[PDB]
């Protein structure tokens, strides 16, 4: 258990991903939170992120200031260390990310990084004098204190960011730290998985748990989870004919095979219906939404009694309407956790690679990647060409090496638009920067097998300013 | 001169212009054409075109018997070659691809040693070379690839020179040249020289019309006639379709370099005349009339005019009397001959760019709102490409405005046989940086895409 204190950096929960990564549980609280809150979680360190406010600002988040006096161990990234010199009689002096190498890293908190340590350095203040004791353990070429330590080695701050990518030692450096703060490692895959085991029997009972499945690997390892505990169950998957092709054959193959109690609707009429004449995306969203509350519905009524509602619902989405007739109680499950975390599950719950390794799919499918009216001749182009875009990335192996891919038809007489994204943060995203003759490939395949498609374009948008999907 | 007899090869345009390259006049005839007007031009040398038929064909295309025995230095590519053979005592059978020349000996490949990659054709095939004939190339599969006559003065190859599968193709085209002993008499300042005498006395002291837009072409036809003494008239209709900044940089150079100009201010007209209208043909259709309107407009208003001067090139050959002074001429060959005649860099190596203008790179109606957009985008994707010393190295960029709140499509290819186009395949980074430039600079571009398809099977335009 180690306390992430949130003081407002993009990076927050970032850190709070990086303990997992590294075995430990981590909880995420705001900068501000009193001492009593803190301390009730029993955590076993802390570490104070860092923030987009000075700590000179009037409306900076502060800690409790007892929390520096509490044999805690600490580490103080950027605003955390600013506020570690500020407050135990250090000087600060006086918002922005650059590169930098530390042309000195010395002590127990950089034990093992040899060579150059780049660092992705925060710019706005500086601490210039560390507390009385404390000694300096890092600098850069233009700045002689970019890393601090108490002289019993049990609190650390930083200037730079050792949870980002631009910080490529940085798990190094976190690592070092856990084992420094003492902290024990008591968050492994078989732990969660017998733990959460353990709840799901408990919590269900003898009672029946009712649960949405899309095919994506949350939904999917939730539904095993469910079948491995031995809850009584039932998996419902709506099929509303908005999906790629062959994929609910392939989901409904896989999770009956590893004994899940599945129930597949079919309402691909029901949902095409519904989005006759429909352009507007948010428009599109919203009635796929109702389609499927009533869909799904009229399952949890044929098939009740149900007293357990099953979502995916994680950890990110924690730090962020059925009908009348039906009362659930809600089992979530994998709430504490990270998206990779379940897919660790997944493994050890034996889902295949094929289901465990692939692309998120939106609720909506592929209703949101075709540019205008949703009818069901453009989703049979689309279908085709999707295939074939998919298809060629697994044989050259590329289809791992991305985070999303896509395609988009626009009519216009077709053109088709090719959309890959890399990520390094899980916030941004970078058009991939792909071979150049894949894309080749991959145009004049289209074209070829799909005639209907006459030009294939590929996209050069970033995220930000744009978003990965196109509506 | 060196003549071209056509089979129908659709590299026989190509075959022309390498000779051109080579700094040899050429000309392209009918295969059948009779012995009289083939010789009627003088030709040094002849060479004899592929073609998508057989030898053995009934409708295959025949040339005149007379010619092999004409004297005259000949080469044969693939169904030429196979003419050769056939009409000479030679045994021709129904047998393209790249290949490795295993060998190669002779005058023809003088300078061609170590690897010789070729173009071949395998429609038919030579099994035996006339009598008396050597086979001085061979493939791994086929042991006739070329044959040379005993008085060297005619050749046959079973592969295409003509084309770049064919690196030293053009090294075998020289050494055929330097064979027959063609002289090299396709030098620009001979042929301006020319196109000045010839025109002056077409013209005479009458008044000369022709439309200016921009293009090399239309510039190069006005330098030559201002540079002649001829009377002319230069009308530059601005229909407001243009790049941005084109009119003030063409009006401002041509007539600093001497040309009688008349800008056209007929943006409006345009404007008006595309309301509502999508249809890519309609768009051009009525952006054909409409210049027509505002071009015969100025026509009636001065003058009056005896000639109409059209830069007509040589692939188009392939009230007024016109006067086509480039109708034998590529367009490389006019943008050299701007350079003859003072035209600068600006103005001279600019990329391609339509009649209609912005029109056709709007996927929908035209409103001046979207050209503006557009048209900044355009200067932004030119700039950058210009910066990087990659606009250049393309044949065509250009950008298409799409309403989603717009995509941007950018669109650039390069080509090696001015007849096929392949998406270019710029350096990524480089994309990233237009996009990226492109979106900031123009808030109602909120994405950028690139164009990963060739031609065929699409157009280089989008409409």
């Amino acid at each position: 258990m180690v306390l992430v204190l949130d003081f407002g950096s993009q990076y927050t929960r970032l850190i709070a991903r990086r303990l997992r990564e590294l075995r430990a549980f981590s909880l995420i609280l705001p900068g501000d939170a009193p001492l009593e809150e803190v301390l009730k979680h029993r955590p076993q360190a802390l570490i104070l992120s860092g923030g987009p406010r000075s700590v000179f600002d009037p409306d900076a988040p502060r800690p409790d200031p007892r929390l520096f006096s509490s044999g805690l161990p600490l580490l103080g990234i950027c605003y955390g260390m600013q506020l570690l010199a500020q407050e135990l009689g250090g000087r600060v002096e006086r918002a922005e990310y650059g590169k930098a190498l530390l042309t000195r890293h010395e002590g127990p908190l950089f034990r093992g990084l040899e060579g150059e340590v780049q660092v992705w350095m925060s710019h706005q203040d500086a601490v210039t004098a560390p507390p009385p004791g404390w000694r300096v353990v890092a600098e850069t070429e233009e700045n002689p204190v970019a890393a601090i330590a108490s002289p019993d080695g049990r609190a650390y701050g930083v200037q730079f960011h050792p949870e980002v990518a631009h910080t490529p030692k940085g798990m190094q450096i976190l690592e070092n730290f856990l084992e420094l703060a003492g902290v024990k490692r008591d968050w492994t895959p078989e732990h969660v998985l017998e733990e959460l085991l353990r709840e799901v029997r408990e919590r269900a009972g003898k009672d029946r748990v009712l649960l949405a499945v899309s095919g994506g690997v949350d939904s999917s390892t939730l539904a095993l989870l469910l079948a491995k505990a031995g809850v009584d169950h039932l998996a419902v998957f709506v099929d509303h004919g908005l999906l790629r092709l062959g994929e609910r054959e392939e989901v409904e193959g896989a999770l009956r095979a590893l004994g899940v109690n599945l129930l597949v609707v079919d309402a691909k009429e029901r949902f095409l219906k519904a989005l006759k004449g429909v352009e507007d995306p948010e428009e599109k969203r919203k009635i796929i939404g109702r389609e499927f509350v009533a869909a799904f519905s009229q399952v949890a009524r044929e098939r009740g009694p149900f007293r357990f509602l099953a979502q995916g619902t994680l950890y990110p989405d924690v730090i962020e309407g059925l009908p009348e007739d039906l009362e659930f109680e809600l089992l979530e499950p994998f709430r504490l956790l990270f998206k990779d975390e379940v897919r660790e599950l997944a493994l050890l719950l034996g889902l295949p690679d094929t289901l465990r390794l692939r692309h998120p799919f939106p609720g909506p499918g592929l209703a949101v990647r075709v540019l205008g009216e949703v009818t069901e001749e453009r989703l049979e182009i689309l279908r085709r060409a999707d295939d074939i875009f998919t298809s060629l990335l697994r044989e050259w192996g590329l289809y791992e090496k991305v985070a999303q891919a896509l395609a988009v038809l626009t009519p216009v007489g077709y053109v088709l638009a090719l959309r890959a994204v890399t990520t390094e943060d899980f916030m941004t995203a970078d058009w991939a920067r792909l071979p150049l003759e894949f894309l080749d490939e991959a145009a004049r395949r289209i074209t070829r097998r799909v005639p209907e498609i006459g030009r294939v374009v590929y996209d050069l948008t970033s995220k930000p300013p744009a978003t990965i999907e196109w509506e």
